DNA sequence: CCCGGTACCGGG
DNA sequence: CCCGGTACCGGG
């Protein structure tokens, strides 16, 4: 059907791009950011990803310091 | 604070207007001539699975008795 | 901004 | 009727 754009999918917000024609969806406009489409796109769980990077980062640093 | 859908509409993943329909059963439930019940804790039920499963446990029993 | 958690579309 | 699968609300 009428899928939601990348940003709106990431922010789990109501997207009206499919109605906004070539003009960026309201949301992406209210943020002055390219309203991109990609039926393939999947949301990124930020919070998690960060906790991971911090952990994987410390773990790395720590391991290196072991010399 | 969101408006939950009635049992039947949840079971059928159909648009439910139970709320904006006051005491009168949700549109969908009325047309099906069935009770429009509301239960927050209600979870749908996968029919096709249940059936396929029920047929196996039965057919397994059929082969055992037949294989004798 | 982010997301847990639903409502519901579209199609078989 | 049934559902796979995705849009979006409601809130911190
Ligand atoms: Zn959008
Ligand atoms: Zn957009
Ligand atoms: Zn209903
Ligand atoms: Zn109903």
């Amino acid at each position: 059907r009428k899928f939601a754009c990348v940003e709106c999918r990431q922010q789990k917000s109501k997207c009206d791009a499919h109605e906004r024609a070539p003009e960026p969806c309201t949301k992406c406009a209210k943020k002055n950011v390219p309203c991109i489409l990609k039926r393939d796109f999947r949301r990124t769980y930020k919070r998690a990803r960060n906790e991971a990077i911090e952990k994987r980062f410390k773990e790395l640093t720590r391991t290196l310091t072991n010399l």
